[PDB]
């Protein structure tokens, strides 16, 4: 679809560079060789998690589909018991999951999770501990935003992020609508803005999620 | 497991050969497009999507992502004349040959350079790849034994995303993502592999170049 101006596309000239001139880049490789399209908007959650969990080389699922190879998948991500306690695929499959939820269901794994609220911190914490995060191997920040207030259609959103520039004061979105929007660079500001809106199934603040390896 | 000859992008070195390379165009857009294999018999397929997604060639109607348009591996068989040239539940099996290749990525209007080994050189594969990735609009696919680079180990495809001038390497962007990641592998070393009979073809292997006709 068409990108809103405040916002840079990394299908372009302008976004590569962006990423070759970025001083907090360790993310985007471990994370580009598991980008992966989303089964349906709903799973826009299902899908980041196994781009995190897979880049983190968590021990995946066993199943039919890849044996005797593990990894996860949006297919087999719910075969955890645990998983689908904290909330059922045919769910999810419909309305997504929450901030909270996501948080869960990353902690359903074994995998240690931070959930950040955005009324519970400030942009200023957000830009720092998000940079230092994507300047460091073996962790992994996803976001959870409204669309809307970044100029996108147009709901909530769950993507990983992938890099950031120091320049610009951009991070990079992996968007996993791949169909829809490619990955783009955003200003703090704008990225902030969209965190900090209520989620009506959640009646909380979206946010951020840190994830690494207890 | 990699074998000492190949360096995988997973690595501080894979990464540098990246980001010392002079030969990268395809490289990001291939990257957004990145997908894992449905099956082994599919690399093929997830390789074309690749392509065909980043040309932005008009992709299937499909109640899936409707409204929206994207090649993906369940769709690609929704043309009929895709389906003509072998259909999905035999490519579902033994996967697609060298021609099949092109001529299944031909079936979507699509311009197409199939070389087998035996009709090109290592020399003319190492230019005409390199400068290859060094322009948009257009990218490579190999066709190659893995057995001949270090891997296990029938016949596989993959794309190829860039070239690294000072070691002579090119960068396979390896659909078996739950197998094996991206591997920057010597120009001797591919060449070898795609020198290489395909007992179901009876011809050799090789390389494809994809662009808008
Ligand atoms: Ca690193
Ligand atoms: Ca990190
Ligand atoms: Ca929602
Ligand atoms: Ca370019
Ligand atoms: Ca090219």
């Amino acid at each position: 679809l068409t990108l809103s101006p405040n916002l840079i596309g990394f299908n372009s000239n302008e976004g590569e560079k962006l990423l070759l001139t970025s001083r907090s880049r360790e993310d985007f490789f471990p994370l580009s060789m598991q980008f992966v399209t989303q089964v349906n908007q709903a799973y826009c959650g299902v899908a980041s998690i196994i781009m995190v969990l897979n880049s983190l080389g968590i021990n995946a699922p066993e199943t039919a589909q890849y044996s005797p190879y593990r990894v996860f998948t949006q297919d087999n991500f719910f075969s955890n018991e645990k998983t689908k306690a904290v909330i059922a695929p045919e769910v999810v499959a419909r309305q997504g999951m929450t901030l909270d939820e996501l948080g869960r269901l990353i902690a359903s794994y074994g995998v240690k999770v931070k959930v950040n609220h955005a009324s519970d911190t400030n942009i200023e914490d957000f830009r720092k501990q998000v940079a230092e995060n994507l300047k460091q191997d073996g962790n992994f920040v996803i976001v959870n935003y409204l669309r809307k207030e970044i100029g996108q259609e147009r709901g909530g959103h769950i993507s990983p992020l992938a890099a950031y520039n120091e320049q610009t004061d951009r991070f990079l979105i992996m968007d996993v609508s791949r169909y829809k929007y490619p990955p783009v660079w955003v200003k703090t500001t704008d990225l902030w803005k969209a965190m900090n809106t209520v989620d009506s199934v959640s009646q909380k603040t979206r946010g951020f999620v840190f994830v690494s390896k207890t």
